């Protein structure tokens, strides 16, 4: 599923990401935007053989099991496939864990490089939240 910006904001909020670990919804939308362009099915192989999955490009290196990332953890205890669901619950729950991992949203490279410090509120601008 390719979410619309506000649609995703709503879903994220719906799954309690708004302000989660102090990251306003715009941050999460912004991260989603640059991680997956809001496409829940986004998968991207990392140089190291791990793959990032889903709307928030959660990496199998740590967070989900895709059965092909040697030495990886599966800290969200989910198959990475669950992270590609049109329903973002798994991605959110996993993102919640990730963003609690100690580096906050810096875990999301795109967020650090593209969202952090920016007017992330623009991402939810106009959304009926």
């Amino acid at each position: 599923k390719v979410f619309g910006r506000c649609e995703l904001a709503a879903a994220m909020k719906r799954h309690g990401l708004d302000n989660y670990r102090g990251y306003s919804l715009g941050n999460w939308v912004c991260a989603a935007k640059f991680e997956s362009n809001f496409n829940t099915q986004a998968t991207n192989r990392n140089t190291d053989g791990s793959t990032d999955y889903g709307i928030l490009q959660i990496n199998s290196r740590w967070w989900c099991n895709d059965g092909r990332t040697p030495g990886s953890r599966n800290l969200c205890n989910i198959p990475c496939s669950a992270l590609l669901s049109s329903d973002i619950t798994a991605s959110v729950n996993c993102a919640k864990k990730i963003v609690s991992d100690g580096n906050g949203m810096n875990a999301w490279v795109a967020w650090r490089n593209r969202c952090k410090g920016t007017d992330v509120q623009a991402w939810i601008r106009g959304c009926r939240l």
